[PDB]
Order: C-alpha cells, then structure tokens, then sequence
C-alpha cells in the first residue's frame, strides 16, 4: 500500500512473554492475538498496509530512558525466574519474563516504523498492535505492566528524526499515563492529554499528580492536561463531550504536526479493571475527532484493555475510522452525566489561563 493507506504493525514476538508466576495475570498474549483475529474476521486486516516492526536501538531508547536502566532491562533476558521476580518486585505492578525485553524493543520500534511512514506521506495513519504497553514506563523504572515508554520515545523520535516541532499525545486508556506526563512535564513542544479513572486517588496509580491541577511546569506550564473521572460507569457521551469541549479546541490552538494516541481499551464496557461503560463503537468517533489536525497524521499504539472481546472490538472500531469508513450512529445519548461535566468544567478551570480557546 501507499500514501492514502492505514498501516498496521504486528509480530508474533508480541505473544512471546507472559507472567510465569500468575496464570491469571491480565496482561497476557491473548490480548494481541485476539485483536488480530478479529481484525481478520471483520475484513479490516486485509484493508491495511502491513508494516514491518523493527527493534528499537539503544540511542532511540536513550531519547527517554537512562543508560543504566536500559542496560538493566537488557540483562533481564539472561535472568532466572527467581531473579526476574526479585527485580520485578522492585517496581510497582510489573512482571518480567526472559522474552520481555525483546518484545518491548519491538513494541517501541513498531511505533517508530509507523511514525516514519506517516511523516513521509507513505501512509495516512496507522495502528501498532503491540505489547508490552508503554505509557506508565519512566526514565529509569518499569511501572504498570510497562518497560519502555513507546509513545514518549516515538514523540521525541518524531522531533529528532523528522524535525517535528509540536506533538500531541492523546491518552484514552482508563489509567493515567504518568510516565508520559513526567517525561514531558517541562516541555511545551509535546502536549499531553489524559482522560482516566481517578476516584479522588482511590484508583491506581493513586497519584495526586493525576488530578487536573497538574498542568505542567516551567516552559511546559499549560501543556499537560488531565481529565480525572471521579465516578465509575462513564459512557460514550462523557468521552465525546470531553473531546468536544476541551481536547479539540486546545488541539486546534496547539496545531500539532503529529498526533500519537495511547490507545488503551480498558474504558470499554466489560473490561475487568476499568469500571467504565464506553461502547467499542465510541472509539470510531473519538478516532474520527482526532483526524482533522496534523494533516491527519495519526498513529495509535495499543496500551491497556483486558477483556479480550471488548479490546478487540475497540481496536476494530478505531481502525474503521482510520480507514475512512463513515462513523456509526451511537445509540447512547451524547449528553454527559453530572459527574463527567463536573470533571470537565474543573479541568477547563485549571487550564483556561493557558489556552485562549478555553476562555
Ligand atoms: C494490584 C493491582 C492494582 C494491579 C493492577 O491493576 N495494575 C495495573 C496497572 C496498569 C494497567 C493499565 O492498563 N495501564 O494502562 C492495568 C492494571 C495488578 C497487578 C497484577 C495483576 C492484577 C492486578
Ligand atoms: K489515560
Ligand atoms: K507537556
Ligand atoms: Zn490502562
């Protein structure tokens, strides 16, 4: 395929690691194989341009991560199960496996491949069907099922290799991507928007900096936007309203040259962790709402999502929009609930001093 195409990256290596000490761990290889099977069954896979993965290089990793941390992660490939468990336990909410590092390197590289093809007009947009996820990973630590911060690396790579000046990262996973926030906290060239379950800190990762008062600092003040949900059960209308009132006006003002999406599907109805009630079809609309900016240069990368069917359906819905199919009518009312409106209004109050579009 070519310029007006939608890229897809998937490699069998993404199934080559799993939790050795918890057979019920939610972050498991079926997450990606099920997505690929549904894309095929739906006839969507054959409409995409198959893009090869590549392994990230050390220098690419060092755009975000420390040399000491990269070397330590590299060494996990030669550690016994006991050593892997001891190291994993020094971080919050991670496991390790002898194949984790190799898959993590292909996970980062998959996004870089799509950035290359989108930025050079060889594709319109794309989706990497990758695990492990990335948005919690930090400069010198694993966190939240993540080793390397796929999208943070991709953003800095777009700036370094393709000389992009402004990148928008949209994170619709149900969890706050605090790793992305930290990496870009002082950086006005990367705008980070996250909508996430918070419940006044009750929900993991339990961080005060996941609240909307965290707007970035220094030159980056105004370029970090958190939308915390404080009740479970949010629906499509809550997300669409947030995008319409808050994200889209800011995004147009920011004028990004590339949009990267932390495309988790743990907010979809049925997810065992997220507690939300978003229909998979909503993600067709959310994807569509991001395509009118950055010349449509839009790259999605899989983050969380743990109900195999719900996550596969959410990926398929997003892919239909990437491919240009007209959006479905959504049955649920587009009106947001009172709690969602309260969070949106609060985030707007915290960000209005930095965005003319919010005044
Ligand atoms: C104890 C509990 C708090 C922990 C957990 O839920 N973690 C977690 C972190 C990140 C994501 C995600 O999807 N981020 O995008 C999802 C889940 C956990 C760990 C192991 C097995 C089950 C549960
Ligand atoms: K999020
Ligand atoms: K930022
Ligand atoms: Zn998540």
């Amino acid at each position: 395929g070519s310029a007006t195409g939608t890229g897809l990256v998937y490699v069998d290596a993404f199934t080559r690691f799993h939790c050795l000490w918890d057979a019920s761990h939610p972050e498991c290889p079926a997450r990606v194989s099920t997505v690929m099977e549904m894309l095929e069954t739906e006839g969507l896979l054959g409409r995409c341009v198959q893009v090869e993965a590549r392994a990230v290089t050390e220098d690419e990793l060092l755009l975000v991560h420390t040399k000491e941390y990269v070397e330590l992660m590299k060494s996990t490939q030669n550690m016994t199960e006991e050593e892997l468990k001891t190291l994993a336990e020094k971080y919050d909410s991670v496991y390790l496996h002898p194949g984790f590092f190799s898959s993590a390197c292909l996970s980062v590289g998959s996004v870089l491949q799509l950035v290359d093809k989108v930025m050079t007009s060889q594709l319109r947009n794309g989706f990497s069907i990758n695990r492990p996820p990335g948005h919690h990973a930090q400069a010198d630590k694993m966190n939240g099922f993540c080793m390397f911060n796929n999208l943070a690396i991709a953003a800095r790579y777009a700036q370094k290799r393709h000389r992009v000046q402004r990148v928008l990262i949209v994170d619709w996973d149900v969890h706050h991507g605090q790793g992305i926030q930290y990496i870009f906290e002082e950086d006005p060239s990367v705008l980070y928007f996250s909508v996430h379950r918070y419940e006044d800190g009750s929900f993991w990762p339990h961080l005060k900096e996941s609240d909307s008062s965290s707007v970035g600092s220094g030159a980056g003040q105004g370029y970090n936007i958190n939308l915390p949900w404080n009740k479970v059960g949010m629906e499509s209308g809550d997300y669409i309203t947030a995008f319409q009132q808050l994200l889209l006006p800011v995004a147009y003002e920011f004028q990004p040259q590339l949009v990267l999406v932390a495309a988790g599907f743990d907010a979809v109805i049925g997810d065992p962790k997220g507690g939300m009630q978003v229909s998979p079809e909503c993600f067709s609309i959310l994807t569509h709402m991001l395509k009118g900016v950055a010349q449509g240069r839009l790259v999605l990368a899989l983050e969380g999502g743990y109900n195999l069917q719900s996550t596969a359906e959410g990926v398929c819905a997003s892919m239909r929009s990437l491919l240009g199919d007209p959006c479905p009518h959504l049955p649920s009312s587009g009106a947001p609930c009172e709690s969602a409106l309260k969070s949106i209004s609060k985030t707007i109050s915290d960000l209005y001093p930095f965005w003319k579009s919010l005044q």
